[PDB]
C-alpha cells in the first residue's frame, strides 16, 4: 500500500493505490483507499483494513463537528480516543487527512504529525513515494496532482505491495 | 517468479516473468528467465539467481553431449551432480527444461519430475499458473503458446512476486 | 475450504467444497457450505465454523427484512453489528452472498466488498479458484454454473484443505 | 505421504500414495513412492525427497552386494553410513524395505526397526494406515495386497497430505 | 487421549481411554472420559480437562431442556455460547455426543460437525481409531460396541497418550 | 525407553523395555534393548537407535580384546574414540554395561560413570526406575532380577515412552 | 546505508553514504563506500562490512583479468564463486559495479542483476533513492552526477541508517 | 529522540530534537518536543506521541492550579492519575519538566525522579546526552544553555533516532 | 568493557577498564586491557578474551617486522589473515592500536578503520566514552591523557560492564 | 538490585543499593530502595519499579491498620489482593519487610515467606548477599547492621546490576 | 555446579560439588569435579561434561610440558587451541586450575582470567560461593581449606544445582 499527499499553488491532493495483499497473493486490485469527508471539505486516505478506516473517519467527522471543522484539534481528539478506548486500540491503520489549512498524519499510537512542507507518504511504499515527490517538488513546477500521480506510479513499480490503480481527491482553495 | 511450460499439437513452449524482488522491493522487471540450449534444440527456464542457472544450464549441455542429447538421462546426471558436489549443493534454483521428447522439472534436492501432461508451473506464482493452464488446456483448443501466455498474465495479477514482462521460446516438432 | 461465485447471462451461482480439516486430518468430507436464504431469493456460502455462519445468516435475513431485501444495505448493517457486538466479534468466518442485484463478500473486520465482475473466491483455496474462473470467464462462453464447477474442482486438486464434494445453489433472473 | 507394508500367506507388499505437497499446495499427485531393488528380489518405499531415496536405495543395493543380499545386515550398514557421513546426514527421508525374509524400517537417526508382525506404516498418514491394517489383518482373511490397498485408501481420506493414487510392488515367496 | 463413537443396527456407543498425561509422564490411567446425560437418553465423551467438560456437559443439558432434547439445535446453542462467552472461550476440550437421532462433534471454535456415517474419532489417537473403525465397519458385521472396543485398543497400542483402560456407554433404540 | 541394572548377592542384571516411539506413535513394541557381549561374559543395554548401539558394542568388544576384558579401561577407550571420531560423534545413544567386576554408564559426551551401589537407570523412564529400585534395594531382600523387573514395570506405567515388554540378561558370579 | 548509480549522456557514477551503524548507535560517519577498480576503468560500491567488500573487489579484478575486463562475465564468475566457496558464502554484502558498458548488481545469493535503465539503488535506503532518481531522470535533463547526488541526500533525510557524507566516482566515456 | 535539561547560575533550560521516526524511516524532522506551561513559569519536554504529551501537559497545569504551582506535589498527582486512570494508563511517553525550584522526570509507571544535580537526559539518545552534559558541567564554566545545546548535538551524531533540529526554552531566576 | 584513545599536542594515549563480566557477575575487576608493543613504539588495547588479543598482538608485531613498523600496512595484513585463517576467524575481539603516525581500529570482519580526529572508543561502553571525549576535545585545552581518563570514568558510571579500574600507556612524539 | 535484611541482638535492618539499570546502561545510581512505614514501626525495601512499591507499601499500611499492625496477617492480605486484583496483578516487584516480630518476603505470585533465621536477600544480587551474610552471621559476632552493610558491598562488586550506594533503616527493640 | 578456589598462608585449594543435574532431575550426586595434574604439582576443577574436562586437562598437561610447567603460558596456549580447533570449539566447560604460583580461570571463549586475590568461584552456584568466601577471607583468619569448605556448603544450600558432596585437593607451598 502507498498513499501520497501534496500541497502546491492553492491545491492539495491525496492519492493511493488499490492493491490489497493477502500473504503473497493479491486479494483485490481496485481498492478505494481515498475518499472525502465533512461535506467534501476534507480529503483523507488510509493504509490498513477498510472497515477500520471507515470507523475512524466517521468519528473524525464527529470530532470536526464538535470543533467546528478544525483539523488539528479534531485530529488530536481522534488520536486521544484511538489510544484510549479498548475497542479503538485494537484498530490497526495509518490515516492521512488534509484540508485547505494543513496536512497531517494520524496513527494508532496517538501520534499526530504534520510533515515538512505538508508532504505525506505512508504505507509500505510510502518512503519510495516520498523520495520521488521530494525530487519533483523542488526541481519542477509541476502541480500537486501531477506530483502525487507520478510519485505513486514510481512507488508501485518499486513496492511489491503497491499497484498502479489510482484514486485521487483534489481540493482547491487558492 | 513464475514459469510455465505447455505442450500441444506438436508444439512446446516455456514462458516466464521478468520480476526480480529484493525483500519488498522490485529490483529488476525485465529479467530474462527463459533461454535456448544445445543448438536451439532445447528450451529451458529457471526460478532463482541468474548465475546459478547459467552454471547449471552450461553443465546440462555437457551432460547432453555425453548422452547425445537425451533429455531424461542428462537431467538425472545433472540432478546427481547437483546434490553431490559441495559447490553445486549451495546453488538454489528451480530448473524447467523441455524438448520435442518430453518436459520435466529439475531441483536442487536431486528430484527429476515430469508433470502430468507435461505441464510445468514453478516459481512463487507457479501453482496459480498451473490452475489457469489446466483450465484452458481441457476446455479450449488454444495453442500451447496462447495457454502459457494467458496463464502467466493471470499469475502476475495474483502473485505479488510476478509481473507481466514475458519471455518465450517455442519449439515446433509436429 | 474454497467457495466460488459466478454471474453470467442472467444467472448467478455459489459453489463450495465439503472438506472440514482438523489439524492435518480430515474431519468431515460432505459439509454443506452453501445454502439459500430469504425465501430462496438469496444464495450464500461460508468458510469457517458451521454454527458461526448459521448465526450470521439468520441475522442477515433479519437485516434484509428491515431493509426490504436490499442486499448491500443489509450487508453493511451485518458488518456493522459483526465488528461491534462483543459476542459477534468472537465469530470467525468468511461469508459470501449474492442475489439478482449483485454479489459481495462480508468479513469479520466489517469490510464489505464487491469483486470485479462479481467474481467471488474465498477460503484457503480461493485464490486458486479465482485464477481458473478468471481464465474461463474471459476465454469461453461457459455458463456460470460450469465455471464455478470446473473452478472448484481445480482448487480441490491444488488446495490440500479442499475436496471435490460440491454443493451449489443457482439463481436465475434473466 | 503414506506407505504401508503387509506380509501374509507367503506374500509381502509395499504400497504408497503419489501426493507431493508444497506448503498448503499439491505439487504432484502421481509420484512413484514405491520401486523394486536388487534384481527385483527386494521391494522398497520412501517418504521424503525423491532423490534422497534414490541415493539411499542405490547404496542399499551395494550393501546387499557386500552382504550377499542379507536384508538386516545391509540395513544396519546403511543406517550406519547414513548417520555417519556428513553428506548422508543431510538427507531426510523414511525408508521402508522388505524381502521374503522380513520387513523393516530405516531412518536417518540410524534406527533400524522391524515392526510387530512385519507391519510397516510410515509417512504423515502412517499411523492411520496402521490402525486400519491392524483391524483387517486380525479380523479378516484378506490377502496382504487387499489390506495394503484398502488401508492406504483410508489413510488418504483422513490425511490431507495423502491421496488415492497408488503404486504397489508385491513379492511372492510361499 | 482417544474417543470413538459407532452407530450400527439400532445401537450407538461412545468409548474412550483413561490415560491422563502430564508432559512425558502418566498422571492417571483410570480416567472416566465417558458418561451419560439428560436422563440417560444421551451419551457423551470429552478429550481435555475433566472440569472443562463437566461445565460444558451441564450447560448442554440445559440447552436440551430449552430445545426439548433436540440434539443438533442444542449443540449449536452450546457452540454459540462456547465461542461467545469470555469465560467459556478459555475452556479447551473436544466434545463428542450422540443420541438415537444422530452423532456429532462439538469444538471450542464453535464448529458443529456430524461425521460421515456418524463415525466420530477424536483425541490424539482419534485418527488411528478412525482408520481401524472404518476398516471393520465396511468389512465386517460386527456390532458397534465390538468396533469401538477393538478400535480403541488399536489406538492405545499406537498412540503413546492413549492406554487400554476403557469406559463405554451404549444406547439401544432399534 | 527405560533400562535398569541391579547387582546383589553375586548377581547382576540388565533389563529394558521394547518400546520404540516415533513422534507420538508407537513404532515397535518388542525391541530387544538388551544383549550379551564378549563370550557372554558381559551384559549391556542401550537407549537410542538400534544400529548406533550395535556399532558401539562391536567396538567395545574390540577394546575389551586389547585390554583383556578389563571393563573400566575399555569403557574409557570407547568413550575416547566416541567423542573423538567424526563418524562416532554423530552417534546418539546411552550405553549401559556391566560384568562381575562393576557396572557403569557410557555416553556420547565421553563421560564414563559408575553409579552409587552400581545402580544404573537410563532412558526417558530412567529416573522413575531409579526411584523404585532404590526403594526396594534398601527395604527388601529381593534379588537383583526381582528388583529390575518390578522397577521396569513401574517405569512403564509412568513413562509414556516405556512399555512392559521386557528383556533381561543376568550374570551370576557369586 | 545507501548507494546509487546513474548513467546518462556518456557518463556513469556511483555514490554512497558514509554512515556505519552499530545497533541504534552511529559507529562512523565518514566511511568510504565507493572506490575504483581495474586501473580506474571500473567504479564500484558496497553495502556491508568493509573488509567483505575489499575481498570481493580484489577477486573481481582477478575475474576481470581472466576475462579481459568483461564486466558481465566476470560478475557471474564472482557470483559463482561467492555462493560456492564455503569461505565466501559467509560474506554478507551488496555489491554495485559499473563501467562504460553497463551497470549491474551482485549479491551473495549468486544473483547478477542489471536494473532497468542501469539505475542501481541498494542499501537500507536504496528504494528511497530509486524513487527520487527515477523522478529526476524522467522529468529533468540533469546529469547523472546531479541525480545521484540529490537522490542520496533525500535518502539520508529519510533513512535513519543513511547520512549526508558522500563519496562519488564518475566515469566518462561519451 | 533526546531531551536534556541543565540548571546553572540561576538558569535552567530544556532542549530536545525534532526527529520523529517511523520504523527505519524519518517521519518528521522539525518536531517541537519542548514548550512552556503555566503562564510561562514552567518549561517541559516529552519523548513520545505528540498528543499524549499535550494531554499530560494540560492536566499537569490543572494539578499546578490545585497546588498553587508547586512542582513536586503536582508531579505526584499527575503520576498518581497517570498509573491509575484506565485512559491515561494507555498513554506512553517520558515527560521532563522544571521550574526555578527544581527539575524532575515523570513516567507512565508513576515514578517521579529528580536527577543528581537536576540533570535530566531522556529519550533513546538520553544516556549519550547525559554523558556529554556530565563532562562539561564539571570541567567547564559554560552556561546551562551552552551545555544542553552541545550535549544534544553530540547525541544526534550518535543516536540514529535523534537529529540536530533543536528547540529550547530557558528560564532565568537568578 | 570500554577503551579510549586520544591524540593531542604530540601525545597519544590508550586507556581501558579492568572489568571482566560473566553473565550478570563480575569475574575480575583489575584486568589489564592495555599494553605496549614493538619495542614500546606502539600502544594497543583490546575488548574481548585476553588470550585472543595476545595472539593477535603477537602476530601484529610480526606484521610490523615485515613492513618495518608501518602501522597501516601491518594492520591490513593482520585484518587480512584474521578473516582468512580458519583458526583466526574463530577469534572474537576488538583491537585498538596507535603510534606517532596515526590511530586506527581493527576488527574480526577484516575492517580497518581510522576514526575522525583519531578518536577511538570501543567496547560496550565505547559510544559513551566517545560522547564525553568529543565534548572535552572541542571545548577544552585538556591533554589527551586527561580526556581519556575522565571519559573512561564517565563510561564506567554509565556502562554496567565497565568499571573504574584504569590502565594507560601514553606515547609522546611532539 | 540487591536488598538484605539481618536480625541480631534485638536489632533488625534492611539495606539496599541505589542502582537502576535500563538495558546495559545505568539510569540512576542514588535510588532509595529502603524506607519506613506504619509510624516508623516497620522497615521495608523493594526490588522493582519505584511506583509499584509505593502502591504496595501504602496498601500494606492499610492492611496493618485493619489488623492492628500484625505483620504476618497483613502480609497475607496484601499477597491475597496482589494476585487477585486485575490492576495489582500487573505490578512486578519483590517486597521485603520486617518489624520487631519477624522478617518475611512478599511476592507477586501471592507467596509469603519467612527465611531461615529471618535472613532476607532479594534482587539480582540477592543470592550473593545471602552467601556473604550467612558466612558472617555464623562465624562472627558482628551486629546486623555491620553484616548487611558488608554483605551489600560484596554483592555490588559481584552483581553488575548492583552498586555501592546504600540506604539503611535499623529497628531496635532489644 | 559450584567450584571454589582459595589461597592463603602458603596454601591453595580447589573444592567442588558432586551434583549432576539432568533437566529437573539429579543424575548423580557423587561426581568428582576436582583432580590433580602434572605430577600432583597442579590442582584443577571443571564445571561441565566430565569427558570435556578430561580432554582439556590432558592437553593442558601437554602444554605444561612444552612450557616446563608454566601455568599462565600453558593456560593461554590451551585457551588458544580451545577456541581455534573445530573439535575443541564444540566443548563446553568452565575450567579452574591453580599451582603455587597463581590461580586462574579458563573458558571456551579463549578468555584466561586471574581473579582478585586469586579467588575463583564458578558454576551455577559460583557467585554464591564468591560472596561467602569474600566475607570470611576478610573477616576471619580461617585457612583456605576452611573457607572453600564452608563456602561450598553455603552455595549448596542456595543453588538447586549444587549439593553438599565435596571433593578437595589442597596444595601446600609455604
Amino acid at each position: 500500500t502507498t498513499i501520497v499527499s501534496v500541497r502546491r499553488n492553492g491545491h492539495v491532493v491525496i492519492a493511493g493505490d488499490g492493491q490489497a495483499t493477502l500473504g503473497n497473493t493479491v486479494m483485490k486490485g481496485n481498492v478505494k483507499k481515498v475518499r472525502r469527508l465533512y461535506n467534501d471539505k476534507v480529503i483523507a486516505g488510509f493504509a490498513g483494513g477498510t472497515a477500520d478506516a471507515f470507523t475512524l473517519f466517521e468519528l473524525f467527522e464527529r470530532k470536526l463537528e464538535m470543533h467546528q471543522g478544525h483539523l488539528v484539534k479534531a485530529a488530536v481528539e481522534l488520536a486521544k480516543d484511538w489510544r484510549t478506548d479498548r475497542m479503538l486500540r485494537k484498530l490497526e491503520a495509518l490515516l492521512a487527512v488534509a484540508d485547505e489549512t494543513a496536512s497531517l498524519i494520524i496513527t494508532g499510537n496517538g501520534d499526530v504529525v504534520q510533515p515538512e512542507n505538508d508532504l505525506i507518504a505512508i504505507g509500505s511504499g510510502g518512503p519510495y513515494a516520498q523520495a520521488a515527490a521530494r525530487a519533483l517538488l523542488e526541481n519542477t513546477e509541476l502541480s500537486a496532482r501531477e506530483i502525487a500521480e507520478k510519485a505513486l506510479d514510481i512507488a508501485g513499480d518499486i513496492c511489491i505491495y503497491t499497484n498502479h490503480f489510482h484514486t485521487i481527491e483534489e481540493l482547491s482553495y487558492k
